[PDB]
């Protein structure tokens, strides 16, 4: 039943509209006749892993690529590797994932196989090796020639229900012999035994070839290529074969790496008997069973009805059931062994990124712990409260699956404000808002979340003394406000000596300080990184109140941040641009005019990779500035890094 060798853990990467969904639907179908979906082909368990909706989704991508072992990259035979198709490739390259390739849509007009092969060779530097030729051109496209084995299959309809092996037609007999030769010439690069047979012109054996091509695929040197039309059902069974021949099992890729509690790195082996280590990569809210938290298992066995320690978060979780999702049904299983993926039921306080271990087995983490700061805000004016009522429920329901964002109510516009770690993040949340959770609102343009703070210690005071509301009000506080090292946040001390301020009012003061740190004086963004010591004041015996000392506190914070040489803090993003070698300096220059700070350029593949420190505020609509400077071919990722005082002229320009 469970045999690692015969496990094939895959995802499908493709341009948008290239054919990922159709190809996936079609695979499921063919493996039918008897977040992570499971099926069987020729005694192999193929766990198709769902790869992000768009490639820019950078956090999900990284995580969904160490959850898979090998990938199928799908190109539109009409257009070639369309500049975003280069970008999905760079992904696989980046995460060192063994891959095959699939020239989809060989049935449409414009479908050129050779365009794909060439563009793969030239642009991506991929080393395609042709493993089949198409019999036919457009609508004429009817057959597919396996040049490894020198056979040919023909398709008697566009339904998937008539595949007959035929000899290669003599019209394609030259071309096939030609490409078989190329294949055997390649295979010999990875098998010495095949080298001494290619000399002799002694046709080596299918075992040898397949093994050789495979070794090459898995060690990231070659990229076999197959074609077909997933829509008109041709080539999807051979593509499925390909998965089982050339794509890696968990035994084939190097073991994932994990961090002990002492910052140390451990290599983590697929030994199904050894300790347990799982990584959770998606949470979903299934109707018939509640919340499913999908995991991938690296070592040991995860047994249904058992307890696992969540090393990311400190608690234990109850593994109630274990599931496998199939195309058309679910399946309860007793265990998921090392090399496998499923869903688990139970697990109240487990979220994605988190690491599940064997309870009394070594505590290791598998990702980074730090939380991306909420660096981009968006305002939404809800409809007529009839939407707010289902908005608010949804937004708080959004945070049952996602803790990487914050919800606030703006101190002085009334609006509801979402905060995230980038724009796309928010763009997809709004997507889930007006559709999935059905909500409507006047959405605002995304903006950078700045922060204020003071650069020098001050010693101010606050007085509120009025005859409002019928009675007499009075509250007097004196504070010392001093700057706190970056990222330290807030600190309050009470140092009031002896009823100088009546104990009842100290809370009211604090509230006042708190409610007024929410709007700095430079641009009305939250004050941060300061220490507030309440050290004096006065009351008037009947006139004082809570309202009074609230405002007094508030009025002294507004003073302390005006006198303290206030400065604005901006978020500084860590940027990695992937560009073809040619645009290097023409791209570096553009980063350098964004107040960037180049940290060094090493090459990845044939492309090059620049590292920088560009501030978030010099980045809005960056992707269209890359596609203008890289002939469409470049791309970039972006992560928070640190807040930095704005430079003099940017302070002035932001006021
Ligand atoms: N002509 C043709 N069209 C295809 C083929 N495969 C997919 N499509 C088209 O692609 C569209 C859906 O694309 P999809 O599979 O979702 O690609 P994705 O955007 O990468 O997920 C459908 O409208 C299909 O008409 C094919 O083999 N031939
Ligand atoms: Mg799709």
């Amino acid at each position: 039943e469970y045999d690692l060798k015969r496990l094939r853990n895959i995802g499908i990467a493709a341009h948008i509209d290239a054919g990922k969904t159709t190809t996936t639907e079609r695979i499921l179908y063919y493996t039918g006749r008897i977040a992570v979906t499971t099926c069987f082909w020729k005694d192999h368990r193929i766990n198709i892993i769902d790869t992000p909706g768009h490639v820019d989704f950078t956090i999900e991508v990284e995580r969904s690529m160490r959850v898979l072992d090998g990938a199928i990259v799908v190109f539109d035979s009409s257009q070639g590797v369309e500049p975003q198709s280069e970008t999905v490739w760079r992904q696989a390259e980046k995460y060192k994932v063994p891959r095959i390739a699939f020239a989809n849509k060989m049935d449409k007009t414009g479908a050129d196989l050779w365009l794909v092969i060439r563009t793969m060779q030239e642009r991506l530097g991929a080393r395609p090796v042709v493993m089949q030729l198409p019999i036919g051109r457009e609508d004429t496209f009817s057959g597919i020639i396996d040049v490894l084995r020198m056979k040919a299959y023909t398709y008697g309809n566009d339904l998937g229900t008539d595949i007959r092996e035929i000899p290669i037609p003599e019209e394609y007999l030259d071309q096939a012999r030609e490409y078989h030769e190329k294949l055997v010439e390649v295979a010999a690069d990875f098998d010495e035994n095949i080298m001494l047979k290619y000399l002799e012109g002694e046709e080596p054996t299918e075992e040898e070839l397949v093994a050789a091509i495979r070794k090459g695929t898995i060690d990231l040197k070659i990229t076999p290529v197959f074609l077909g039309s997933a829509l008109k059902n041709k080539g999807v069974q051979l593509l499925l074969d390909a998965v089982v021949d050339y794509l890696p099992s968990p035994l084939d890729i190097p073991p994932i790496k994990g961090t002990t509690p002492e910052g140390e790195v451990v290599e983590i082996h697929p030994d199904p008997n050894g300790p347990l280590a799982a990584l959770a990569f998606k949470i979903m809210a299934d109707p018939y069973v509640g919340r499913l938290t999908f995991i991938r298992v690296y070592s040991g066995t995860l047994t249904s009805g058992s307890y696992v320690y969540n090393t990311t978060k400190g608690r234990k979780e109850r593994v109630a059931r274990l599931l496998r999702m199939h195309a058309n049904h679910r399946e309860e299983v007793e265990e998921l062994k090392a090399g496998d993926l499923g869903a688990v039921v139970g697990l109240k306080e487990t979220i994605t990124g988190d690491t599940l271990v064997g309870e009394d087995a070594p505590r290791v983490i598998l990702e980074s712990i730090e939380v991306p700061e909420p660096v981009i805000d968006v305002a939404i004016e809800p409809k007529t409260k009839a939407d707010q009522e289902k908005l608010s429920q949804a937004l708080a329901r959004l945070a049952e699956e996602d803790p990487t964002f914050r919800v606030s109510t703006h101190p002085e516009t009334g609006q509801t404000i979402i905060s995230g770690m980038g724009e796309l993040h928010l763009e997809i949340i709004v997507d889930r808002l007006k559709r999935e959770f059905k909500v409507d609102a006047n959405v605002g343009k995304p903006q950078v979340a700045y922060r204020e703070t003071i650069t020098k210690p001050v010693d101010v005071e606050g007085k509120f003394i009025r005859q409002t509301g019928g009675r007499g009000q009075y509250g007097h506080v004196k504070i010392k406000v001093e700057p706190l090292p970056r990222g330290s946040g807030f600190e309050f001390v009470n140092a009031i000596v002896g009823g100088v301020i009546p104990k009842e009012y100290i809370p009211a003061v604090q509230k006042g300080i708190e409610e007024a740190m929410q709007s700095g004086p430079l641009i009305g963004f939250p004050v941060v990184d300061i220490k507030v010591t309440l050290y004096d004041g006065s009351y008037k015996e009947v006139d004082s109140s809570e309202m009074a000392f609230k405002i007094a506190g508030s009025m002294a914070i507004k003073e302390a941040v005006q006198k303290g040489d206030p400065v604005i803090l901006e978020p500084i993003m860590r940027v990695e641009v992937t560009t073809p070698e040619e645009y290097m300096g023409d791209v570096i220059g553009d980063l350098n005019a964004r107040r960037g700070q180049i940290l060094g350029m090493e090459p990845r593949g044939n492309a090059q990779v620049i590292r920088a420190f560009v501030p978030l505020a010099e980045m809005f609509g960056y992707a269209t500035d890359l596609r203008s400077k890289t002939q469409g071919r470049g791309s970039f990722v972006m992560f928070f890094d640190h807040y930095q005082e704005v430079p003099k002229q940017v302070q002035e320009k932001l006021i």
